[PDB]
């Protein structure tokens, strides 16, 4: 997250890290107590097998006691195109069910088809890049953001902060975009680099996957 600030530890208690060698690299979100939802692309080109799901952190420089880490059991795409990067969304079932309470929490989702119009204010999140040659965040981060339909398109929820160049980065794809408390994105892609100030970020459109995810999450 480029130009955000740090949250509260344990904000936002849906909050996920997915990591390879001990090492963040894609946010996701606890939507079951043994299923997360990121962006397909997070688990494309890596070996599933080894990809640790971990829940309930808030600084990837410490050891911290909160976390509770699952492996991926099984995997759910529905017509991913990497090239487009059209449907950036994945759903993995974990090997366990998490133990919840107050810093793993399930998020809330968006009825079928919901659509939130140009201009409203929500929420981005992540681990990612702080800026070119800032390196992952530590501590998570979180920033306003906008709802955007200019320089969209219909297969993206898109967002901006107006005014000032900020917006997510490298290592906050799969993260959740919350807005009205529900999750209506999934970090997929920015264009003209992080935080041009010239291109909105692309979110894959969660409200477009409720029926699907209904049917797998239970
Ligand atoms: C920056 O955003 C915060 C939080 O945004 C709200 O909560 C997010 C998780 C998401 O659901 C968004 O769509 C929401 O808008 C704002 O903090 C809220 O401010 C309102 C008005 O003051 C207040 O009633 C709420 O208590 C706050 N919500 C939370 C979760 O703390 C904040 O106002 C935004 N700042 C600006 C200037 O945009
Ligand atoms: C899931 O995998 C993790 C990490 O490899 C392991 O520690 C744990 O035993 C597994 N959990 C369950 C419930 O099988």
């Amino acid at each position: 997250i480029v130009g955000g600030r740090r949250a509260r530890p344990h904000a936002w208690p849906f909050m996920v890290s997915l990591q390879l060698r001990g090492g963040h690299f894609c946010g996701a979100t606890l939507i079951a107590p043994n299923f997360v939802m990121s962006a397909a692309h997070c688990v494309a080109n890596v070996n599933v097998r080894a990809v640790r799901v971990v829940l309930g952190a808030h600084n990837l420089s410490r050891r911290e006691p909160t976390r509770q880490v699952f492996a991926v059991q099984r995997i759910f795409e529905n017509g991913y195109d990497p090239v487009n990067l059209l449907n950036d969304i994945v759903i993995l079932q974990l090997n366990g069910s998490a133990t919840i309470n107050a810093n793993v929490q399930v998020a809330q989702l968006p009825a079928q088809g919901r659509r939130l119009g140009n201009g409203v204010q929500c929420l981005a999140m992540g681990w990612g890049l702080l800026g070119r040659n800032r390196g992952i965040a530590s501590v998570l981060q979180e920033l306003n953001v906008t709802v955007v339909t200019s320089l969209c398109r219909r297969s993206n929820v898109c967002t901006l902060v107006r005014g000032r160049q900020a917006g997510v980065c490298f290592g906050d794809s799969g993260s959740p975009l919350v807005c009205n408390g529900l999750i209506h994105g999934i970090a997929s892609f920015v264009r003209g680099g992080c935080a041009s100030g010239l291109y909105p970020d692309a979110f894959a459109p969660v409200a477009q996957f409720v029926n699907w995810i209904d049917s797998i999450i239970q």
